[PDB]
């Protein structure tokens, strides 16, 4: 499958790909604004998700850090990111179809378009100015919006054990952005594409 990721953003981004385990294909790359990076994602890619970075450093050796999505201080992403990361989620060739989302579970930092290249299928966005309106608490010092599990760290937030409900902080993010997912028990907001669709995920999309 083929993935185009636009950086319309004004500011750069450092794009990252990753299964979780390893990168998909070269796992980073840093995106200037109006940049773009086309990678290709093997079928049959579960659990894949690729996000922005932002404010980011790196040496000659593709190690440093970034204020939002850092993920292990490489720019060469193998792993995911820390929160808050808005998250384009896919998994692809399961049993004949790929389903996509975005999801805010682990926060937000920058707006995002995720969708079909190919026919057949819907794209989702979360292009609101959640960072602008973050609830206090959830702010990020370095930037971006926390979701409540990554700031409370119980299951009232994180829903571990029991059944969850939303909150007054996953209200925020699925108001913001019906579109996306707020919570892990959110109903869902995936969307069914067809096998071996090609997708492009836009950082901050045009309106």
């Amino acid at each position: 499958a083929t993935f185009e990721i636009v950086n319309r953003c004004s500011y750069t981004v450092w794009a990252a790909a990753s299964k979780g385990d390893a990168a998909l294909d070269a796992g980073g790359r840093q995106l200037n604004s109006g940049e773009s990076w086309t990678i290709n994602v093997e079928p049959g890619t579960n659990g894949g998700k690729i996000w922005a970075r932002t404010d980011c450093y790196f040496d000659d050796s593709g190690s440093g850090i970034c204020k939002t999505g850092d993920c292990g201080g490489l720019l060469r992403c193998k792993r995911f990111g820390r929160p808050p990361t808005t998250l384009a989620e896919f998994s692809l060739n399961q049993y004949g179809k790929d389903y996509i989302d975005i999801s805010n579970i682990k926060g937000f930092n920058v707006p995002m378009d995720f969708s079909p290249t190919t026919r057949g299928c819907r794209g989702v966005r979360c292009a609101a100015d959640i960072v602008g309106q973050c609830p206090a608490k959830l702010k990020a010092p370095g930037g971006g919006c926390n979701d409540a599990c990554t700031v409370f760290q119980t299951s009232e937030y994180c829903c571990t054990t029991g059944k969850c409900g939303p909150t007054e902080y996953s209200r925020f993010f699925k108001r913001l952005c019906p579109d996306a997912f707020s919570y892990v028990l959110d109903k869902p907001t995936t969307v069914t594409c067809p096998g071996s669709s090609n997708y492009r995920v836009t950082f901050c999309p045009t309106a």
